[PDB]
């Protein structure tokens, strides 16, 4: 009879998964679905089903249904990045020079394997949308107060480039911005929103007003969220 | 025994669905391949699978393996429904302007999930195929008699615009042809098929010639099916 | 007690499939996953799951995780398949003219399930690559000896054209290259690896340099990989 016990529970766990690293669900979304009272937490999900062995820690925002992929590593350390030698200030890629570009989700997995769960919960999700601070010291993110202009804005690359202003289905919206004056560390807080979920994650970002020996700036990276 | 019999029911029941809002399978393709029988009838099929709660009644062709949403809400009235004020006839888009855009599926489920199952089913499907029919009083459909032209022909944004006439991969086919001539209400049926089933379902409605005092229209919507 | 012991086993078969061709896995790489051990050999994969009965045959490098689909038929015979009338040579598409397109998977299942489940593989995996070679007798597969130029080089249809020279993205790499002198039958191979598996697979072939009356030809065509 115990047996029985065993495999009954075992049973119900396959039909509904309870979100553990052992019995994962396919989003946030269904176990908020299917556990509509298990609360916002970590939980482990596995978008591309099947094996059970290479689900992904996630966060639940389970009032949205949101599944939401802290990025590894989470922040880029307060420094002065870059040089400032032209008179002219250009756009660079942090990851591409000096930098490194933004991962998601877990360390141990293999780069195929957290590819294509992304993949899917990325191909797959109704939309998505990722959340990005700017720390800045003597350094423009976005809105120039002098100018009342974005011309010095940054930009990032959404896998696609996300601007200030140009086609619109490809420009962030800004939350707060903090770094709009020179004089001596504010934070500015950027988004991306869209259907076309396959845009994101962020994985690369471009300041446009940087390398003077007064400018220092670090990031710290919010998680690309899937609904 | 009995507990051991319920059991065994229940695990073959996982192992192929069968159709019911309890026990969905991932498409209606495979109902018909697990289920070589069953006759074409109201079925459950989940597409995103996992939670099995928030699958979706469809209508399963069994013959062609095809799954076909109905579209909610199925029909739009006769009505004279637009003006006729300049000399020269526009097309003007239903949905945008005085209209509705056409939904799919269950009305119960939220976007986000009608979304990502429809998602998949057209994301993943082999093709797809939707039929809509144009209902007329005076008003020409596609090809206009005395012309002989399609100039006046109608268009429907496939999500991507279908024509009459134009890049070939994106023309609608006519099925049957009433309303050519003006005088004293008949039916018109357009088709689109495709094998890239993201190309549908038809979410909208441009007639070319409308609004004349005497031009009244209907519209009932077909399913979009996938298989 | 025996029937306790016959639902156990056929449980831990669901939560893990073993690849036969009762007990499929969705791919190579899970099977890897969830079997470790299993070596390289003929495995029976279901890349859309759901329903079982529609598996498809695959190879698993089971070192690579990669699921490698033999393409039916696997060879284009030795023959002078060509007219060599115009003094000019220009590129012909052998399934198109005189010739077949390459078709993969299991013969038995029908189109619009061979479509799906390689559909899904190839929406959804990592990467893929595929490797084909081309017999040759007086006859340039890519580099031309005398001119030590590509310009004879071929091409293929991944499905998007792939040349050896172009924009790069679309550009087949060389792994050997026999056939680069006309006198007295030598082989090249060509292969195709990207990131968007949608690419892939090779269905159709061009050679620029064909027709002569010394001119002969045959080609066999490896599987393509998934990973
Ligand atoms: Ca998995
Ligand atoms: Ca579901
Ligand atoms: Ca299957």
């Amino acid at each position: 009879m115990t047996s029985l016990k065993s495999v009954n529970g075992q049973i119900e766990s396959l039909i509904s998964p309870d979100g553990s690293r052992k019995n994962p669900a396919r989003n946030c979304r269904d176990l908020k679905f299917c556990h509509p009272e298990l609360k916002s937490g970590e939980y482990w999900v596995d978008p591309n089903q099947g094996c059970k062995l290479d689900a992904i820690k996630v966060f639940c925002n389970m009032e949205t249904g949101e599944t939401c992929i802290s990025a590894n590593p989470l922040n880029v350390p307060r420094k002065h990045w870059w040089t400032d030698s032209s008179a002219e200030k250009k756009h660079v890629w942090f990851g591409e020079s000096m930098g490194f570009q933004f991962s998601y989700g877990n360390p141990e997995l293999p780069e195929d394997v957290l590819d294509v769960q992304l993949a899917f919960l990325r191909l797959l999700s109704s939309r998505a949308s990722q959340q990005i601070t700017y720390h800045c010291k003597n350094s423009i993110a976005y809105m120039d107060q002098a100018s009342g202009n974005v011309k010095k804005a940054l930009k990032l690359m959404g896998s696609g480039e996300f601007k200030a202003e140009g086609n619109s289905k490809f420009t962030y919206t800004v939350l707060e911005d903090g770094c709009t004056k020179h004089t001596g560390w504010s934070k500015t807080v950027f988004e991306y929103r869209t259907r076309k979920a396959v845009r994101l994650p962020i994985v690369d970002i471009a300041p446009y007003d940087i390398g003077g020996p007064d400018q220092e700036f670090g990031v710290d990276v919010g998680p690309v969220c899937f609904l």
